[PDB]
């Protein structure tokens, strides 16, 4: 039967979650009856998947080298069917700035923010950097533009803490965003093929608290689902994904980011939504593979 | 024994022939410049063995599918060979016309009016609804997939142009037909090169023969357009003009031709740089 590669681990900051993601995906597929093998891409070169007898690919990597389009470009070249979003969408989902620009042009909601690159940083004075963000109010969140990890993110409460916050950020990326702070809570929406799965609310503790159903009204889930699907189609995603949305103090949803190769432990957001939906892990996992483009 | 450089050329795309020419030119220009370069014809040599075969650096001189769309860039990133031109995102994004236009619109950049259609809209919206929501553009229209082009002259002709575009992509563009002339603008490192005027009866005037205020705007504009998409290394920006002298962005080519009669070499010469000096700058920018 079809020889399936589960790519796991890799070499990014999320190598550990990835090994776990992959071992799990592998179990699920087996249970579904699929003839799957796990490949640690820090030790086996993805280049050789073809050479090695694999017919299909299940991508379970995270961050640099798995959800950024480069692995995808490799696979398109070997002409191996694989799961998740293609080259353009993957790489796009990693560029938080370009993601906002596409969404804002479609009229989709995003929270106010300015963007700076390294060169304007080292050019503009502290004071001018402040004057430049004055209109976002305070507090702010400083996020480097490509990261997608947690590294580089500061909250900024007072305008004197801004320079420190930016220095910190730019040790990770040429681009950075200064975003207005929102109250939350946060909502995540798993998309599977073209089905939308029940939303999940997540929030700080009094570990991180997250729970399903979200508690949103039926009218609100429909609005949110709709928004999530526009957000995801706006980036040319497909296969499956997770759209993360931030709510504000007035109730309004803002878009955050689309994760195109989501965590898949059993602690993970996508499997939760999938359970609520009436899908076993194995079943969730098999469907993702059934969509391999 | 210095760096062993690969000029990737040929390939199997529609632009194979122009690519053989670009490669030959680049090769000779890098010989002139001292660089120890070799042609690799991607039709015959899998890109994945470039490192196995001992090259240290890559000059991408492929065109179209498999050269300017990101897939190749991802292969090179994984081999961690440095290479010329734009990275995975910019290469891919610039092949998507919709998404390119959208990024420019968010930024305030002028693009040609159009309306976009997605598979979802196409299934749920009735034939007359669809003509309703494009009326604003007038006739004739250009219908094309975001990534199967039809010129539409009539309202009833629209539906079949959609059936047709929707076989090739999930996003379809409908564009108002604009007058021209059109212009192209080479960017290298961060340097804008003279603009070239293009013009059908086909001719290439460089200087473009535009005033200085215009050329400054043009250049100011192309550079913004190019930075918007996270382009790097070098590239070309296309720009159409309307009846009254407005510019509207069209697209960016991330792997332009480098034959002897190609448009980059041409703006380069007017900028005062020989073909060989030119390929050398491109080479030394290889991230």
């Amino acid at each position: 039967a079809e020889k399936v590669a589960v790519l796991l681990g890799g070499t990014s900051a999320e190598r550990e979650v990835s090994l776990l993601s992959g071992q799990a995906v592998l179990a699920g597929l087996k249970e579904a009856g699929i003839d799957a093998y796990g490949v640690d891409t820090k030790d086996f070169p993805v280049t050789q998947l073809k050479e090695q007898g694999f017919d299909k690919v299940f991508i379970a990597l995270h961050g640099r080298g798995g959800e950024d389009g480069t692995l995808q470009g490799v696979l398109e070249f070997l002409q191996l069917p694989y799961t998740g979003s293609g080259v353009m969408a993957s790489a796009l989902t990693m560029d938080k700035l370009r993601t906002k620009l596409v969404w804002q042009a479609l009229g989709l909601p995003i929270s106010p923010y300015v963007a700076l690159n390294r060169q304007q940083f080292e050019t503009l004075s502290p004071e001018e950097l402040v004057a430049c963000v004055a209109k976002l109010g305070l507090p702010l969140i400083v996020k480097p533009s490509h990261e997608g990890s947690s590294v580089g993110m500061s909250k900024v409460d007072h305008a004197s803490e801004l320079q420190k916050a930016l220095v910190e950020a730019f040790q990770h990326d040429s681009d950075v965003l200064i975003e207005k702070w929102l109250s939350g809570p946060e909502f995540t929406v798993a998309i599977l093929g073209d089905e939308v799965l029940p939303s999940i609310r997540i929030q700080p503790p009094g570990k991180t608290q997250y729970f399903c159903p979200s508690g949103l009204s039926d009218e609100s889930e429909q609005q949110l689902a709709a928004l999530a699907l526009q957000a995801y189609h706006a980036l040319d995603c497909s296969g499956w994904g997770r759209v993360d949305v931030m709510q504000d103090r007035d109730g309004h949803f803002y878009l955050l980011e689309v994760n195109t190769s989501p965590g898949m432990t059993s602690h993970s957001l996508v499997p939760m939504a999938a359970r609520q939906y009436g899908l076993s892990f194995s079943q969730l996992v098999a469907r993702i593979l059934m969509l391999a483009d």
